[PDB]
């Protein structure tokens, strides 16, 4: 037999350039019959649940899906609490749900008379409703009325579940600032394509963005700069708690991170007493990495960190909290080691668990509890992670989103080389690391270039897209000329939903 991989495509990207669904990620299975169903104006939503109080979230889900549906086909669309759905209704249901999908899966079945979509937990409602979306004309994801497309869905039967199930996204809000429409927007279009982790990296060298009322310099000193220089920003602990809650209706768990002890310049430059001499650092608005270090013998830094945790703790929902790790280039192995056992010891007491990168796993203060975020990959990272028991999440070269697509993109980094749309699509977890427990995948989405929402657009669309198939989709079921060809069709719901993305020449 005769293989080839893929070059670019003659004359230029399809996505420039281009009764027909556009599922993606890939769901485990998709079969059309003959016939479809019509969504009119008199649909209802139906929502049925185990117990009133199932009944209750589904309400609420059906709810965010009337919406979704009604800015586009301009129907007003209305949720009922009933098991006795009418022809030409939605129906949402746990009831029945088939168990070995999990609580993410879910069949959704459309008929002539009724789209049915059956779970086992509203999660899966929720996931399911992204591709009941996808099933639909583009144009449905308009955020204004579109006029002359009949909205119908070909009678289909799917069945669905992740491979993995961490699927995430991180946003650093650090080297430059977004603001929490920007924030929420890329939570809700993550969301689209089923990722259901949203890890916000809050504080690095050049600013920190998270009030901490017990250390109010972090704010009026520390939040005031960014990359390049201007003005930068933070959020209020009230703001952090609308993002929260805001990816909470999406069952997206939000991972704050406060990186540590390296990468924390903005923390050195707002309080002197963390600084051997006692001085403020000046501010840092370049891009180095790695030369910056808590001190790791001085009880003010565990006090510091203490502080910072318990506030956060306070506020932030999820289990996990992220202290970061990397490039700890100013603090020896020893210090490292013990410090970063000793933050985790002070997490756990605030009952949270820990994530950090590599090489954090290999703190002896470390338990089977933490998890490893693995972006080196390398054929001796995690082996202390795999020992230990520990989850990992890995974010590899083909998930760093923020490299450039090709020498020539006019944002970027490209110190992982170049990732492009099939770079971002041709990889599997275990290529990552061997022989662990692999919890699943970030992207990460670091911004020393990026500076605009439509910055953000180009890189994570369509990369993110790749990667989200990469989360969700066997390793078995996923093919780049597949995926390829998928994204082509996909592309004018990229345009209707009005995202900036770049129109990838391989594809
Ligand atoms: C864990 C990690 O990635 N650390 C740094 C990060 O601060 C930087 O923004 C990114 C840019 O790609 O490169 C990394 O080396």
């Amino acid at each position: 037999h005769h293989h080839h991989s893929s070059g670019l495509v003659p004359r230029g990207s399809h996505m420039a350039s281009m009764s027909q669904p556009s599922i993606l990620p890939k769901p485990v299975s998709y079969t059309v019959g003959s016939g479809q169903f019509v969504l009119t104006k008199n649909a209802s939503i139906f929502v049925a649940g185990n117990n009133v109080g199932e009944t209750d979230e589904l309400f609420n889900i059906g709810q965010a899906l009337a919406k979704k549906l009604n800015a586009s086909t301009g129907y007003t669309i209305s949720v009922v609490k009933s098991n006795q759905p009418t022809a030409g209704s939605i129906y949402l249901t746990t009831v029945g749900g088939n168990a070995a999908l999990g609580n993410e899966g879910y069949d959704l079945i459309t008929t002539s008379n009724q789209v049915t979509l059956t779970a086992n937990k509203p999660e899966g409602v929720f996931r399911g409703n992204q591709t009941l979306l996808q099933l639909l004309p583009a144009g449905i994801e308009k955020n204004t009325v579109v006029s002359g497309v009949q909205w119908v869905i070909p009678h289909s039967n799917i069945s669905d579940k992740p491979e993995y199930e961490y699927r995430g996204l991180m946003l650093d809000v650090a080297r430059h600032f977004f603001t929490v429409d920007e924030v929420k927007r890329q939570i809700d279009l993550a969301s689209q394509y089923k990722i259901n982790k949203f890890h916000m990296h809050l504080s690095d060298d050049q600013g920190w963005r998270i009030e901490i009322k017990s250390w109010p310099d972090l704010i009026e000193i520390g939040s005031k700069g960014q990359v390049g220089g201007g003005p930068g920003g933070y959020y209020t602990q009230e703001q952090f708690k609308d993002i929260v809650s805001y990816a909470a209706e999406r069952y997206i768990e939000v991972i704050p991170e406060i990186d540590m002890p390296g990468h924390t310049n903005a923390a050195l430059a707002s309080y002197g007493e963390l600084n051997p001499d006692g001085k403020r650092k000046a501010m840092r608005t370049d891009t180095a990495v790695g030369y910056s270090t808590l001190m790791p013998r001085a009880e003010i830094t565990y006090q510091f960190v203490e502080d910072v945790i318990s506030e956060l703790a306070a506020i932030s929902p999820s289990p996990y909290i992220h202290l970061g790790g990397d490039e700890s280039n100013a603090t020896s192995a020893a210090d490292y080691d013990y410090f970063f056992g000793r933050v985790t010891a002070i997490a756990n007491s605030y009952g949270k668990k820990v994530v950090g990168w590599d090489p954090s796993d290999t703190s002896s203060g470390a338990t089977s509890d933490s998890v490893l975020q693995n972006w080196t990959c390398s054929a001796s990272t995690g082996t202390a992670a795999k020992a230990k028991g520990m989850k990992v999440i890995v974010s590899p070269a083909n998930a760093y989103l923020d490299m450039k697509y090709y020498s020539d993109s006019p944002i970027g980094l490209q110190w992982r080389g170049f990732v492009n749309t099939n770079r971002a699509y041709n990889w599997d977890p275990t290529d990552c690391i061997k022989g662990a427990n692999i919890y699943g995948v970030e992207s990460t989405l670091w911004t020393e270039t990026f500076v605009t929402q439509d910055h953000l657009d180009y890189m994570l669309y369509p990369k993110l897209l790749s990667n989200a198939e990469v989360g969700w989709t066997a390793r078995g079921d996923r093919n780049w000329d597949d995926f390829k060809e998928r994204l082509i069709e996909h592309t004018p719901r990229l345009q209707n939903k009005g995202i900036k993305f770049f129109a990838d020449p391989i594809v």
